[PDB]
């Protein structure tokens, strides 16, 4: 029945299982969230700012216990889960600080009348998450929409309801009221309903495109507004003027950071060909010196995939990719571990009718490209029907600031690989989804900008 | 077959018929558009402004024959066509000005590193547009894009598709790029198909729910962004304190101008109890003086629905609302005419459970309310599904602006009925949809905010 349950991808053994709540409990959750939508509405979003600091302070304090419980889910790095809530806490504290102040009215320059616009909440958003940034993905979300006004409905990913749950509950407890964020473990059939219901203004969603799909086809039919953070396969592009240091030290995590399940992983590293033997090296390097085991322990810095699931995906992309051409230029010796570990690999050649030349492939697996210019390494970034990220990596940074330009993509970090903070616009173009999320682009996300205009001169 | 047909509502004739595109015709229109896209990626938009600006005096220059086409094929007054020129030519012209300087990079201000983000062009957008406003609703949307890069595919209303290819072909000798505007009559299948086509990357619509949700659904399938303009039943609240001469200049075309087939036309007009009986009668003097005839004649001012089966529509809409309670305050003379004209009517006592309360009546049908005070007027106004656009008449500015910014909906006129320019943003809230058209925020309706960022420093 209910497909949410925590399961320890290290032991690979299950320690939770939450059941779908009935149509009662989504109702009552729905009347809570639209009641403080309309109380909202009279209280300025400074007076919510104070709760959000808490919120920061809340999830500081817990630090330890979120990042063990992320680490028992989905099996990251115990120091990347924590880095993830020391991330969350600033994305708080950002928009407590500067939040209220960018929903201040707008004045429009007019002769038509005197006009401006207000910037005002819409209502309950249904915000749906994935499994790879627990908490990160949730704040995103919450931190922006709760100093607009908008309460948020959860449905995280089925395999960190406990994650979830946790997340839900410290803020809660810090002093958010109830409704301003309600965690449900919702069948596909209920979030339909869900995001049917008219007390429903807005549809957040960060994942794979199967789901995106799905729920963007509903949020549509409903008319619902939407935003969509979905996959990527980015291009890092590595001139032939990087500055050898600067390389190393970014191929140390642009590809294995959480496993290489992020969306803005480095998974096209496209070269140009005086580059290429020394990045295929310095990739090896990183990657057989790697050291799996349990990630709760400080000396493990492999860990396993999230699910035995997701493990068995990937072995099937990288076989069918092999299949198909690609060749292995490195693996990682085989782990021993009834966790579900997968080994590092580093894949070369891949052509253009490869079936993984157009794919995400979320894993540690360094996919190596070669190629004689500039405008070759645009061409083959651009040969894609993702936009999420990229980088560039290169000594002359007006050489890198236009090679940047090019690239149809939504952000490009110069010398560095994918970055994210409450003051960046996060989203991408094509495949990767549309809208943005951080930033003042996404505190205007489900904000009703509302022109107001006197125009008595007139009439 | 094909549904694209142009009949004259005033003789209920028909003078034109247009076939359904081939695939291969689709295809190239794509094809074209695309190239054009990435021809125009390595073209400035101040490149583009000098051409919208002789786009701007080719409609003035058309001025006549385009308004008379409108006329022929969907009954406005000529006078108001050629107000909707004019317009058109104003917004034009202000895109042209403002638009390139709209687009300059945005520095961000971030101590992880020197970033800004550009705006760029996503692709080719299929544009869906009613009606009602022929030629203002294809430049709304053309105008921005076509200074950003982004080649339009524009699928007009089934009844005004010789207005639909007049436009296109004046714009394009104007200037326009083949590609830039290219005029489409696909079948409902055949729009789905376009939309899931890769090179397209962006959905933008102006009509009706039923068509809204479709296309809506099919955008969010896809996975692509969409902006939805549809239709409302706006508040148009008349305080206490209103002025008397104000409130008499409004009335005169608040809800008959364009036979009140406007998605901003006033039509829940909620009046407090001492201004109640002056309304009623501001409204019958007006509707009673009104003139019906050729909508081309001068003289007249009370013109013929867009079809034959618009006026049964309504007249559908009407007789339900009278059969569940709606009274007839007044009703226009018998008009002895083979055209499609509807008798302005005035409708008041209708209640909350009467069929007619949520729903857009489309057509000259005042609808009067009577209310206690501001805070009744404000729950009145805000009990709907809709949240377009909508009006408060006070004399007393601070007290409309209080009241204004209680009304749940997209745009507010103080002391006049709706509005619209290049420099302000258009659009809603709820079932009257998502995104705004105009001003700078539909300039970026379809703009790639690529993130920049050189952290060179920290790695």
């Amino acid at each position: 029945m209910s497909k949410y349950q925590s399961v320890n991808p290290y032991t690979n053994e299950a320690f939770a299982s939450y059941d779908n709540p009935t149509s009662k409990q989504i109702d009552e959750a729905i009347n809570l969230a639209h009641a403080l939508y309309k109380k909202w509405r009279h209280e300025e979003p400074a007076s919510r700012a104070e709760i959000l600091h808490d919120i920061a302070n809340a999830l500081k304090e817990h630090e330890d216990e979120l990042a063990k419980m992320m680490t028992l889910e989905m099996g990251k790095l115990l120091s990347e889960s924590k880095e993830e809530v020391e991330l969350c806490v600033s994305i708080c504290n950002y928009y407590a600080d500067h939040g209220p102040e960018m929903l201040k009215p707008t004045k429009l320059n007019s002769d038509l009348g005197n006009a401006y616009y207000l910037k005002q909440s819409t209502g309950v958003i249904m915000a749906c998450e994935p499994w790879n940034f627990p908490l990160y993905q949730v704040i995103r979300v919450f931190a922006p929409n709760f100093i607009v006004g908008n309460p948020i409905l959860l449905k995280h990913a089925h395999n960190v309801p406990g994650s979830a749950a946790l997340t839900a509950k410290i803020i809660k407890r810090a002093g958010a009221p109830e409704g301003s964020l309600i965690n449900l473990y919702p069948s596909y059939d209920q979030l339909a309903d869900i995001i049917a219901d008219p007390r429903i203004q807005g549809v957040a969603l960060t994942g794979s495109e199967r789901g995106g799909s799905a729920v963007a086809e509903a949020a549509g039919k409903n008319l619902k507004k939407s935003t969509m953070e979905l996959g990527g396969n980015d291009a890092f592009i590595v001139l032939d003027d990087a500055d050898p240091q600067v390389l190393r030290n970014v191929l140390n995590d642009a590809r294995t950071y959480n496993d290489g399940q992020v969306c803005t992983s480095s998974k096209r590293i496209i070269v140009e060909k005086s580059r290429y033997d020394e990045v295929l090296h310095e990739l090896k390097n990183v990657f057989s010196n790697l050291k799996a085991g349990d990630p709760l322990e400080a000396d493990t810095t492999l860990p396993p995939m999230n699910s035995e699931k997701a493990k068995e995906k990937l072995e099937a992309q990288v076989k069918e990719a092999i299949d198909a051409g690609a060749k292995v230029f490195y693996q990682y010796p085989e782990i021993d571990s009834k966790g579900a570990f997968f080994r590092p690999t580093i894949l070369t050649d891949i052509a253009k009718d490869n079936p993984v030349f157009d794919k995400e492939v979320f894993g540690p697996i360094a996919e190596v490209f070669v190629v004689e210019d500039d405008n070759a390494a645009i061409q083959l970034a651009n040969d894609s029907s993702y936009g999420l990220g990229s980088s560039v990596i290169g000594s002359d940074i007006d050489r890198a600031k236009k090679v940047s330009a090019q690239i149809e993509t939504g952000m490009t970090v110069i010398n560095g690989r994918w970055i994210t903070s409450g003051e960046l616009p996060f989203g991408g173009i094509k495949k990767s989804g549309y809208g943005r999320e951080l930033s003042g682009l996404g505190l205007m996300a489900f904000v009703n900008e509302h022109l107001v205009i006197d125009v008595t001169k007139n009439n």
